[PDB]
């Protein structure tokens, strides 16, 4: 049912981890969803880029041979894949402001430990590294050994939340 | 015919009651009337996310099997679910102020009593609350017990504000 | 071919005749242009709606039968029907003012004229309504009784327009 | 495949000849590219209209009976088919500033020249026309009755144009 | 499967090499994509034009008889193809600004050295004139003789850049 005809997202490039992955994820999800074959999707790339990255691709046209090789040179092109010390002095720099909603918090600092090497931390010690840079509007009622896993903590802070 | 492939709606995490309502009953709407199947449309989820949401969709996509699992959670991770007494304080903190129409006064007042539990109020008493904070430009004419169900006050309603 | 998929024109609550109308008029064609079912076309009613009033179809869906009461409905919810005087009042306040184009008056003046209940009205004092509000610039040429239908006024406009 | 279902190009009135002419090019051309009949394309004509000129369509309906005579009555209606001497005003009136490119002046003085009637000019006083308006940044280098036909001026002001 | 209906990318007359390029590699590759034949290609080309472009097409409509020729056509009307010594003097004008990115300097830089002649340069002395005008952060590092190919100019830059 078509080949890459026409949709909304396209890519600029922005230098951005998070528009990135997004448009990186949503592609690799439309072709799983809709069925195309690998050697179709190819020759339908340069019917997504709008921006400088047509220029960027208008040079590096024959580098790429697969699908998956394409994906991963967008990926090292311009998702700069930031070492380990800049991520661990960037979640201790920023603490949670008063008035500000919990799951936002939560979302941010996830996907920020998400940069880290797959494998490095439990869930326990994942939850040790966020429990120390929370409001004592949160900090007063809840205590720490009491809260398991990851969820536990979204379900007791959305309760103190609607208390106020 | 097809699988979620492009539609204007989409959401972002704006943080009210309103959009997420609507968002919701467009997408539930709209698998009702295209015929999906359960199971092809957790696949085209991601299709939809264009914001900070695509980023929480990124962690928490292990913990939805279902369909209505994934919508019940879209509910909760967003829509607070506020208490009663915050409603019950927010229906008789702002009166009807002068020049301004009937219609959209009725609208958002049934928008917000709609977020009481269910089963709760009957129409009698449902219009007793609503008869308490509107204009003595309207309050002049039609008195109470004439107006028995909830269509006949904007029907009177509406013949006064034709005249003037 | 589908039922109400994806269109641009939708509706938003703007209080007004000429939009109500149009966009009325719009789904009204689109229904017989696409050929669909009457059944049909009432599940895909919200798929349209995009602001306030998707709060106001949240609360009146259980009034809603056929397809001709849900249009007439939405006519009469925001289509005020304005009374007679108010109308005969609004045109004789505006006289054409000097520099501006023919044919801008004549449709904003019929469209204003549609306003009135119908066979109420002939053609001939129907001109006769019009031909009283007009510049000197246009009534120093063509005199009464000699135009006797509603396009050689227009017509005979265009020829004193050209010629300066 | 459809009847002019949904598409970007739409229609105002803005009142002037260079947006209708491209209006009505553009559908009369999307009409013989889709291939669709004269008697099912004027039933989709009001899904193009989008602003006051569908109040104009909710007045002059029934003066509509065949697809030339619709296209040729939105052609009276608009463009408003200017007289000659002001084409021939207009032509002499405004000489080309400096610093500004051949192309843009030939193409607008060739769609000026086209508002005559046809067959009055040939191409070589047509040429005569328009070299006598021109900078002394080109006139330095070409001379006349070297450049006998429209495309050879285009053709050596470009390469006057690289030189600089 | 159709025969450009309707789609995102249009051109107006920008005047500048890197729009018309991009529009015409977005076309020819939509064009290779879809599978359309080449007679049918050309009576759907005035449905991308929305600009001073579409009273261009008004004009020379007679000019053109196949595809090649209209785009050679297209490309020859804007893109000026600029001569040597111009590109060899935009070169060297403008050296790398501190706190700028590898990449957007590499991909400008290519984007600008395809304009000369094909067949007139190798990769080395392509290499040579692009490294005489880097920032002295990067200079100070890698030396001159170990980078052979044009890729490993950025495999060691995204090193220091990630060092700092």
């Amino acid at each position: 049912k078509g080949s890459f005809s026409n949709c909304t997202v396209r890519f600029s490039g922005q230098r951005d981890h998070d528009a990135v992955d997004e448009f990186i994820n949503a592609v690799e999800t439309y072709k799983e969803v809709e069925g195309i074959s690998d050697k179709d999707a190819l020759k339908g790339l340069p019917l997504l880029f709008k921006s400088i990255a047509v220029v960027w691709w208008k040079g590096v046209r024959r580098d790429a041979k697969t699908w998956s090789d394409a994906l991963q040179l967008l990926r090292d092109h311009f998702s700069p894949t930031k070492p380990s010390y800049q991520i661990y002095m960037e979640i201790f720099e920023t603490k949670q402001s008063y008035d500000e909603v919990i799951d936002s918090f939560i979302c941010k600092q996830r996907a920020l430990l998400a940069k880290l090497p797959e494998g490095r931390h439990d869930e326990e010690t994942e939850l040790d590294f966020i429990y120390g840079l929370m409001q004592p509007k949160y900090r007063e009622s809840i205590p720490r050994h009491e809260v398991k896993t990851f969820r536990e903590l979204l379900d007791r802070g959305r309760t103190v939340e609607r208390t106020r």
